Formats: structure tokens, C-alpha cells, sequence
């Protein structure tokens, strides 16, 4: 095979179930959202680039020479092919970032997310406040996205800290940023459509863009999904899982940047 088709073939496989077609459809091979996570954390690591944000699309996935022609793309623009890296077409402009001004909409959105996520886990919802929402939004710290106007995702990014959480919970940083109410609309949590991984990329780069030196963030492990999710984007636990009289348990996380 080509060699750079060949190593990209070499990572997808490592993430299918299914025993290769330039032209295969990556969701054909039983590729999952997680499973598009790990392979842009290995081809990053293999050829020494990042990924954009807006790279984390099923269009980019779709098969093994989109991703490829992505890859040869995002290389050289890192160091002609600005026709690959800037995709045309409404589809790709239907996908459109926002800082919040209303409260209603994401305290909605932030509702619906919790509450399939705890159904799909086991667990009880958090208890969220509409006080909370008020503030995040009028701070300016909720982010967006929205796909043909309707609420797709978000993430709420502060200097504050959203949680309590003891000295030595998280290794020492100058200035940190916090990551709270990661969220995702049901009809995008089919396990494929890339919105979370694509939110969370988005919180790195806007908290690396803020000057910040390390994002931290409080999870539920129960929600082993995210919890992976969070893991494979290089969130290191520090300190041991908290846990409480009835078997609710959250660790903190910590991720460096820039
Ligand atoms: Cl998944």
C-alpha cells in the first residue's frame, strides 16, 4: 500500500472489531466515538501534528482516504492542499460555535445530557442549579455548538473552580482552567457522531489559547464512557477516587497544555 494510507490503515484496524478498501467506511469497520479518539491521539503521536477542533468530523472519518488525504493535509499545513483542509459545502458550515447569552437553553441541553447519561450508566443525575447557568452564562464561560441552529453540545470553562476539591487534588499550575458541564445532545450520543470528542478538543484549545497551563476537570468514573473519553485525550487522575456513603464517586483530572 501507499506508506502513509498504510500506517493510517495500521491505526484504524487497531480500532475496528471487524477482520483493507481504501473507499471502506471507518463506521463499517465498527470504528466508535471512543474508538475515533484513540486514533487521533496515535496518528498524533506517529507523525508529530495536531488535529484541529473542526477536523473531528464524520466527513474527515468517513473512510480510510478522507482521513488519509486529512492526515497529508494537516502535516504539510504544520511545517498547497488548503482546498482538503478547508472543506467546502453547507454541511461542514451548518456546524457553527457560539458563547451563550441564554440561560434557558443551555440549562436545557445541560438537563436533557444528564439525564440520558445517567439512564444509559446506572446512576443518579447531578443536581444542577439554574443560579449556576445564570452565572456561567453571564460570565461568558459557556461555549456552544450549535448544527443548523439547534443546540449540538458544550462545555463551560472557568477560572474558578466549579467543584470543591482540596489542595493536591491536582498537581500545581500557574494558571489554571476549569472544565464543567460537558455536554451533548441525546440525538448526537449514538456513539458515533464525534460531537463530545469535538467539544472537548474545542475546551483544550480555547483553554490553551487562554493562556492557561492546565485544564482541570471533576468526573464521575461511573460514567465510564466520558471517564475513557477524558483518559484517552490525556486527563491524568490525580489522587485517589473519591466516593460517597452511598457508592456516588468523582475524581479529578488534569490535563497540561500549551
Ligand atoms: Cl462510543
Amino acid at each position: 500500500m501507499d506508506p502513509l494510507m498504510a500506517s493510517v490503515a495500521e491505526a484504524v484496524r487497531r480500532r475496528a472489531q471487524a477482520p483493507l478498501d481504501p473507499d471502506a467506511e471507518l463506521s463499517a469497520l465498527g470504528v466508535t466515538s471512543l474508538g475515533v479518539a484513540g486514533l487521533i491521539v496515535d496518528l498524533e503521536e506517529e507523525f508529530s501534528f495536531q488535529f484541529p477542533a473542526d477536523a473531528v468530523t464524520p466527513e474527515v472519518f468517513h473512510t480510510l482516504r478522507t482521513l488519509t488525504d486529512s492526515v497529508r493535509a494537516l502535516c504539510r499545513h504544520q511545517s498547497s492542499m488548503a482546498d482538503t483542509r478547508i472543506p467546502a459545502g453547507e454541511a461542514t458550515a451548518a456546524w457553527q460555535w457560539e458563547v451563550s447569552r441564554d440561560t434557558g437553553e443551555v440549562h436545557a441541553l445541560l438537563c436533557a445530557c444528564d439525564a440520558h447519561q445517567a439512564a444509559a450508566s446506572g446512576t443518579s443525575a447531578p443536581a444542577r442549579r439554574l443560579e449556576t447557568t445564570e452565572h456561567r452564562v453571564r460570565s461568558g464561560s459557556v461555549h456552544l455548538l450549535r448544527h443548523d441552529g439547534r443546540p449540538a453540545g458544550m462545555f463551560t470553562l472557568t477560572w474558578d473552580p466549579p467543584f470543591a476539591a482540596d489542595e493536591g487534588a491536582f498537581p500545581p499550575a500557574e494558571r489554571p482552567l476549569y472544565l464543567s458541564r460537558l455536554a451533548v445532545a441525546p440525538e448526537w450520543l449514538t456513539g458515533g457522531s464525534l460531537v463530545g470528542l469535538r467539544c472537548l478538543r474545542r475546551a483544550i484549545e480555547t483553554a490553551a489559547q487562554a493562556g492557561g497551563d492546565a485544564l482541570r476537570s471533576e468526573a464521575n468514573p461511573d460514567l465510564s464512557a466520558t471517564r475513557s473519553l477524558l483518559d484517552i485525550l490525556g486527563f491524568v487522575q490525580h489522587g485517589p477516587t473519591l466516593s460517597d456513603g452511598q457508592g456516588r464517586r468523582r475524581v479529578h483530572l488534569h490535563k497540561s497544555l500549551r
